[PDB]
């Protein structure tokens, strides 16, 4: 919805790297927990009239440093954080903003758009 859909798009993209690699059941729980985690964190930091505002704060980073939400979802689903980081694209940035979901593999990699609703 106003936030549900976008988070869903990003989650789908993220766990697609985990399936077939890690236990199916654990990946589902991981996704469910991450979803609840993102909604809670994003609340109060989602401005439809200006999606760019709070974009850095919302961005999920998974590279040399990893977003706490990924660490939490792992610990709440029985997945080892290192298995998760090992299966995801190196230096990944995932932006979840109103009307747009995108990512980038590598500090200097291209910004790819998964979802976008420019009205």
């Amino acid at each position: 919805s106003g936030m549900q859909l976008e988070i869903q798009v990003a989650l789908n993209f993220i766990i697609s790297y985990l399936y077939n690699k890690l236990p199916r059941r654990r990946v589902n729980i991981f996704g469910e927990e991450l979803e609840r985690l993102l909604k809670k964190k994003y609340e109060g930091h989602w401005y439809p009239e200006k999606p760019y505002k709070g974009s850095g704060f919302r961005c999920i980073h998974i590279g040399e440093k990893v977003d706490p939400v990924i660490e939490q979802a792992s610990k709440e689903s029985g997945l080892d954080i290192d298995d998760v980081r090992g299966n995801l694209p190196q230096d990944l940035s995932v932006w979840i903003d109103p009307f747009e979901v995108s990512y980038q593999i590598g500090e200097k990699g291209p910004v790819k758009v998964l979802y976008v609703d420019d009205n």
